[PDB]
């Protein structure tokens, strides 16, 4: 099945998945320079004062903090998108090397991590048909660079030793997520689709121009989980980015001049 070795890794996935060399594949490279402020853009707008964490799961490919999104509680509005957009899980993708790790590059630097909020349209009801529209989905993706510690990441470092392999899981409630994002929430913004299987094209992508940092001890830790299930042979969960894709027919648009 897929993943991101020799054998299973994104040069593999559009067996699978054909939409893999679709039209609005992710990531994409960030040129800066080719990238239009857009004036009409509003400012991006979230509201994560009630968000509920319940659990996070090592699922073989990355990890998740997941939320209870059966209320109106943690949301993402404003900015490119119409409506109201329900926060249901953050998970990351990061290297083997502080030099790589992020899925969008910013004039082809890459960072050592990447942050992605996963959001659903409230218009579809649900997560799963939310995944059935072009507009269904809105990822807010951070960076983040190895300097100093993000105290706010500490209790995810922490309970990681608790979810090393494929499968396992672990009450994680009580997460506040704005601890995790920078001071601006000036932002890149592009049709795209998600990175992992099944790519699909639904993703109002919003990426912060501000990384966070986190400290190398707090992503070596990442590093120490496992792709494998318990009882297998020990493959490090590093590398899980999908490199930068095709930009085709889009235009990246910029909240700020
Ligand atoms: O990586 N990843 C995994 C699951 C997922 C689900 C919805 C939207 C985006 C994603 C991503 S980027
Ligand atoms: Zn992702």
């Amino acid at each position: 099945h897929w993943g991101y070795g020799k054998h299973n890794g994104p040069e593999h996935w559009h067996k699978d998945f054909p939409i893999a060399k679709g039209e609005r594949q992710s990531p994409v490279d960030i040129d800066t320079h080719t990238a239009k402020y857009d004036p009409s853009l509003k400012p991006l707008s979230v509201s994560y004062d009630q968000a509920t964490s319940l659990r996070i799961l090592n699922n073989g490919h990355a990890f998740n903090v997941e939320f209870d999104d059966s209320q109106d509680k943690a949301v993402l509005k404003g900015g490119p998108l119409d409506g109201t957009y329900r926060l249901i899980q953050f998970h990351f993708h990061w290297g083997s090397l502080d030099g790589q790790g992020s899925e969008h590059t910013v004039d082809k630097k890459k960072y050592a991590a990447e942050l992605h909020l996963v959001h659903w349209n409230t218009k579809y009801g649900d997560f799963g048909k939310a995944v059935q529209q072009p507009d269904g989905l809105a990822v807010l993706g951070i960076f983040l660079k190895v300097g100093s510690a993000k105290p706010g990441l500490q209790k995810v470092v922490d309970v990681l030793d608790s979810i090393k392999t494929k499968g396992k899981s672990a009450d994680f409630t009580n997460f506040d997520p704005r601890g995790l994002l920078p001071e601006s929430l000036d932002y890149w913004t592009y049709p795209g689709s998600l990175t992992t299987p099944p790519l699909l094209e639904c993703v109002t992508w919003i990426v912060l121009k501000e990384p966070i940092s986190v400290s190398s001890e707090q992503v070596l830790k990442f590093r120490k989980l496992n792709f494998n299930g318990e009882g297998e042979p020990e493959e490090l969960m590093v590398d899980n980015w999908r490199p930068a894709q095709p930009l085709k027919n889009r235009q990246i648009k910029a909240s700020f001049k």
